Formats: C-alpha cells, sequence, structure tokens
C-alpha cells in the first residue's frame, strides 16, 4: 500500500504519497484535487515498476507553510520553485524524471519543462493544452471579458469573496458538483447564489466518484478551507508579468496531451483549433500525437482512470 512522508521543499512541509519502486513519475494535481486524485494510476504503474510519487501542491491538503493571506506567493514561479526542490530531495540521481499532470497542474509542467527541461525526460498533461502568453492581456482579463464577473476565475480573485460563498454550503456539497460537472460551458458562481448556476449531470454519469473517494476530498477541505487552492487563480494576473521572457519560446520536452471531449477547457474559444490545426505542434515541436477521450468530461484520471492510465504507460515505456 502507500506511504506518505512529509518533505522539507522550498520553505514548506510538503506531503508526499508514494507507491513503488523503478523509475520516477511526479505527478502533479490540478484543482480542486490532491495526490488522492491519482489514486488508480499510481498502483496501476507502481504494479508495471515504476516509481509512483504525488504531492500535495502548496496550499492543498496535508502540504503546509505556504502564507494564504498573500497570493503572490502562488505565482508560477514559486510552484515550479516548489517541483525542482521537490524533485532535488527525492529524485536524487536520476538526471531525468516523468511527470503526468492535471489541470493546474499541467499549467505548472509546461513552465516546469519551459524553465527547467534539463530535470524531465518526457511529460503527459491531461486537460490544459500549451496556452501562448498574450501579449495584449491576461487570462482572468481576457475570460471576464468573454463570459463576464460571474465567471469562477473572476469571482475568485478577490479574497474572502468566494471562501465567504462556500461557506454556509461546505466543502462535500461544493466538492460533489464541481467533481460531478460535464458541461462543456465554464461554471459560474454569482453573488449569493451558491452552486444554484451549476448545471447538474444524470447521477449515473458520475458512478466512477465514489461517497467514500468524495468523503476523502470533503474531509480535507474541510479541514484547510479553499484559500490555497484558490489562490492559484489569484496569482494569474502576477504570472503574465512573470512569464514574459518565455514569449515566443519552446517546450522542448516529449509530450502526450490527453483531454475530455467535455472538458470545460477543451471549450475555452479557440483552443480546439490551436490543439489540432497546428499552433499547438509549433509550441511543442515533440508533441506525439493529441489523444481526446470519447465521453469524458474534465476529470480524466479519475472518470476514465484505465484508459488514462495504459495511455500513460505506453507513451513512458517508449523511454
Amino acid at each position: 500500500k502507500i506511504e506518505h512522508k512529509m518533505v522539507a521543499v522550498n520553505g514548506l512541509n510538503m506531503h508526499l504519497a508514494e507507491l513503488g519502486e523503478g523509475p520516477t513519475i511526479l505527478f502533479i494535481h490540478g484543482f480542486p484535487e490532491l495526490w488522492y486524485s491519482w489514486r488508480h494510476q499510481m498502483v496501476y504503474l507502481a504494479e508495471r515498476g515504476y516509481r509512483a510519487v504525488a504531492p500535495d501542491l502548496r496550499g492543498y491538503g496535508d502540504t503546509t507553510g505556504a502564507p494564504l493571506n498573500d497570493p503572490s506567493k502562488f505565482s508560477i514561479l514559486h510552484l515550479v520553485g516548489d517541483v525542482v526542490a521537490l524533485l532535488e530531495a527525492i529524485a536524487l540521481n536520476e538526471e531525468k524524471v516523468f511527470v503526468v499532470a492535471h489541470d493546474l497542474g499541467a499549467y505548472i509542467a509546461w513552465h516546469l519543462c519551459l524553465f527547467r527541461p534539463d530535470k524531465v525526460k518526457a511529460l503527459v498533461n491531461l486537460s490544459v493544452h500549451f496556452s501562448k502568453r498574450n501579449p495584449k492581456m491576461n487570462k482572468v482579463e481576457g475570460l471576464k471579458a468573454i463570459y463576464g464577473e460571474d465567471h469562477y476565475v473572476s469571482r475568485f480573485q478577490v479574497p474572502g469573496e468566494i471562501e465567504a460563498e462556500f461557506a454556509p454550503i461546505g466543502a462535500k456539497s461544493v466538492l460533489k458538483k464541481i467533481l460531478t460537472y460535464r458541461d462543456p460551458a465554464p461554471l459560474y458562481f454569482p453573488k449569493g447564489k451558491g452552486l444554484e448556476a451549476i448545471p447538474d449531470a444524470p447521477v449515473a454519469l458520475s458512478s466512477w466518484l465514489s461517497e467514500e473517494e468524495l468523503d476523502y476530498y470533503a474531509n480535507k477541505f474541510e479541514q484547510t478551507g479553499f484559500t490555497g487552492a484558490v489562490n492559484y487563480y489569484r496569482a494569474l494576473p502576477i504570472n503574465w508579468e512573470l512569464t514574459a521572457p518565455w514569449t515566443g519560446a519552446q517546450v522542448k520536452v516529449p509530450t502526450k496531451f490527453i483531454v475530455g471531449e467535455f472538458d470545460l477547457v477543451y471549450h475555452i474559444p479557440g483552443a480546439k483549433e490551436y490543439i489540432h490545426n497546428g499552433g499547438f505542434k509549433k509550441d511543442v515541436p515533440l508533441l506525439e500525437e493529441v489523444v481526446v477521450l470519447e465521453g469524458a468530461a474534465h476529470f480524466v484520471s479519475q472518470e476514465r482512470p484505465h484508459e488514462i492510465s495504459k495511455h500513460i504507460y505506453d507513451f513512458i515505456q517508449k523511454f
């Protein structure tokens, strides 16, 4: 079974979940997730001679030491810093390791590969495509322009506001709503209206999530709150300023990209065109073909654990 340790990483006490032995695979979770989201893949890959490592990121679960009052400490540079420190601590010998990441974890991973391609052998990213930096505006301003104030990324900007919205509702209901979400439209959180703006899917579609599995998540966020998680989104404006030096730069790491057909991120305007029609291959010259999972929504690691697990294995076996 899975071992859990606390490692000192970049001024954090970082919780790390470990299973297996062999070459290392670093798993980076998304929002609003935990090491626990990789559960199926850790097992599948450990049993096949890989060493699965999955941290809780800064601000999430059992990882501690990050000031919730200051979003700026959740900038993309801090995050990539954490990963690098982590790899020094636990990779040790291995010149290079395999990375698998989802959602914001994918965002972090892209930047890991931009900033330190010497550390990564090969990459599997889920949900979030490489996004070219828009010299005109940042993502928050861009998404707010298209979808309005109620767009979740906007509502998340001001500290306390979204936490206040969730307070009366409880972690469990909120997590259920999000994890179970299937619409390709983005989420909205209009002021005072709680979760009422989010449509429900047929209960049958979310059978992959179990009461037990949901409770794991609910119990963690009950104790930590959502501030650490949400601060990632808060740091997006600064992230734009800080990533200026990498205008025009390319990811030089062999990459596989997998996305669910109904993934809200896949349906950002221009995303499909960018992904399928060449732009994505231009920025990521070693992108081996894109995989779209038919009938899958955002949380593919958990919704389609076999398909995901197998794709990961078939790709890293090449190396």
